[PDB]
């Protein structure tokens, strides 16, 4: 059962960027061998970090301006959007890994640090 949610320009803006919670987002395209290989890894990642971090996916073929605005130039790309409560703001970082265990460790470290 799918642990990540499929985001649209509207829900990515509303739930992630204007949100009060942490997200990892997989920016992908459907015609993409690498994206296809990574999809079940991203689901594993979503299941690993559930309840600390939400997981979303953005189809960059369907929504090219959203992906362009997020600085995405190749697929797949994973970004962490973390909420800093005291500053009421979302901080983003691209995580250059295709491995769920690796990405989870990196996310958890980033969440520990101011």
């Amino acid at each position: 059962p799918q642990a990540s949610i499929d985001l649209t320009p509207q829900t990515f803006n509303e739930k992630v960027l204007q949100g009060k919670t942490h997200w990892v987002v997989d920016f992908y395209a459907p015609w993409c061998g690498p994206c296809q290989n990574f999809a079940p890894e991203f689901e594993l990642l979503a299941r690993m970090i559930k309840g600390k971090v939400r997981a979303g996916k953005v189809d960059c073929q369907a929504y090219p301006q959203t992906c362009q605005k997020a600085g995405i130039k190749a697929y797949p790309s994973v970004k962490l959007y973390q909420y800093e409560r005291a500053k009421k703001s979302i901080w983003e970082e691209q995580i250059n890994s295709r491995d769920a265990k690796t990405i989870a460790a990196l996310i958890y470290g980033k969440l520990e640090t101011l």
